């Protein structure tokens, strides 16, 4: 038993890290096969960071314009391709250390580990969510663009976030590796604020799940919910709808523990009106919604 | 910017992960040049766990009665020892993937990353702290007995913690790599109990210096103090003494922040009295101690590793 943020053990990812350099500027690469992938901003210079022109920057750029470095090794750029916001750099040596991967997009709610990584070299791991205004709560340092998102269900990494940017507040912003921003971000230094965030619901009831099957039975109450009466509280604390695919996707975790998806509703609707009372659940005074309903089972039940 | 609770990366040390049978018992192995080093209790079944003689036990054993498997490679065994509550088993094959790496025995406060490994295979990893009582508070399911935790300085891992057994709470107890436990535990099934537990002051302080770095500030105040007053009310709050060594150890982040160390106690000596009212200080509700002065540098300060 326990119960921690957990992350994917990070070795994988590790082999595919490599250091990509275009004038001034230098930030993390992700070299699979024969492919470095990088946000494309690696072309532009600090000044012309407001109105980049991608297609007019890249077309000036000789292959030799890029330095991809992996340890001591320099690795030869043999040609290079824009999709979206990242660039694509053939070169010609495919990583021996390429893991089985996929490309993932991900949803809001969804979890998944950061490798914050400097110069190519790995810096640390941490588990995060997208949150529901499409940013990450994060920690990056000048040089951690390029560091990905990933997770690893079975032994096949899906890579599902690449990062570009840090927003007023101090959150972060990113792409897919494909190269498609989450949210309605830009890679432009343009005036841009995220929206309002929200709590992940399905997230915080998976979390209280969880605490009853580390033992912990303190805030469940004797009442029911509706699901609209339970939504249209829990948006008076800025909480995400809950949805019936939500309420589908909570069943094996409400079987395990004989608690009903909306009794344990009826509980987050009173821990909302109360508090906590001095006490604490999982180790935290404050509700949690960066673990997901799968994210729980594979902690409490066996990986 | 942003601050999280970050274990370093574990690659290294998943290159080390072996699987360990001895009849009914399945559990880790650290594979380290020809060495698979694995908790005693791997050779005790039911019987033998309420009262084990360890010593006698590992006599009847085979060197072909401990399965060593890494991914489909069994490898073979040629040597066993007993060092403490650690195994030895002597194998015929260094291992190609041994990092450079020592053994290092850490003091409470400590913090480290846990790689939690079930039959050999790495599934997750977290970064902890050594409590003052000597336990730490893991996430361990049956097979996780001998997954390792560790810190990296450069290209050097050290091993500091080997994970032996769960007590009431849901808290963890284990050995360094040289098999002597943390804490007053031992390596049988018997009436056995994590102590009361402390906050660990330093900590708190290097988390405040964090929420400074990171432009959360409510808490600071006009006001200053000193050693024997505020360990007067640390005392009085469960939380462990302020040495001298401690205000030393924080130095960079006074000079950084230009909050004193007894400035930031002034802040924290108020914290536990009043409370937060109502606020959060880098997300957190409460204090958060498992953050070292040097995690706080490491991360603030995008510290690699080689
Ligand atoms: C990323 O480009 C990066 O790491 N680049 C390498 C590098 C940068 C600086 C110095 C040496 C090397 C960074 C990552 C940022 C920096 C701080 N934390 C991060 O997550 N991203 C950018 O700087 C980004 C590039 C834009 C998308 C194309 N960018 C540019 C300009 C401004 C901001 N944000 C900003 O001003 O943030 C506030 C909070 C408003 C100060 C930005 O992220
Ligand atoms: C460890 O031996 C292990 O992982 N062994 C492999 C295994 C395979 C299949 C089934 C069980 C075990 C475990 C690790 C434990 C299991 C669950 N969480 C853990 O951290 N350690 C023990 O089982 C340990 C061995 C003893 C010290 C030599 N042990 C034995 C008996 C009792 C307990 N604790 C206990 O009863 O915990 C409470 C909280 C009281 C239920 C114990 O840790």
């Amino acid at each position: 038993s326990g119960f921690r943020k957990m992350a994917f053990p990070s070795g994988k990812v590790e082999g595919c890290m490599v250091q990509v350099t275009c004038g001034t500027t230098t930030l993390n690469g992700l070299w699979l096969d024969d492919v470095v992938y990088c946000p494309r901003h690696v072309i532009c210079t600090s000044e012309d960071m407001l109105n980049p022109n991608y297609e007019d920057l890249l077309i000036r750029k000789s292959n030799h314009n890029f330095l991809v470095q992996a340890g001591n090794v320099q690795l030869r750029v043999i040609g290079h391709s824009m999709q979206n916001c990242v660039l694509k750099l053939k070169v010609d040596t495919a990583n021996p250390k390429t893991p089985k991967y996929k490309f993932v997009r991900i949803q809001p709610g969804q979890t998944f580990s950061v490798l914050a990584c400097y110069n190519g070299s790995p810096s640390g791991v941490y588990q995060c969510a997208m949150r529901p205004n499409f940013t990450i709560k994060g920690s990056f340092l000048n040089g951690a663009c390029g560091s990905v998102g990933f997770n690893i269900d079975y032994d096949c990494v899906s890579f599902c976030y690449m990062h570009h940017m840090e927003l007023p507040t101090g959150v972060h912003a990113g792409t897919d590796l494909e190269g498609n921003f989450y949210g309605p971000f830009v890679d432009r230094q343009t005036a841009q604020a995220a929206g309002t965030d929200t709590t992940i619901t399905v997230n915080v009831l998976a979390w209280l799940y969880a605490a009853v099957i580390n033992g912990d039975r303190w805030f469940l109450n004797r009442f029911t919910t509706t699901l609209n009466d339970f939504n249209l509280v829990a948006m008076k604390y800025n909480y995400e709808p809950l949805t019936q695919d939500h309420v589908d996707i909570l069943g094996p975790l409400s079987a395990q523990t004989g608690i009903a998806v909306l009794d344990m509703c009826a509980s987050l609707k009173e821990l909302l009106q109360n508090g906590m009372n001095g006490r604490t659940i999982l180790g935290s005074a404050l509700l949690e919604d960066e673990f997901t309903p799968f994210d729980v089972v594979r902690q409490c039940s066996g990986v």
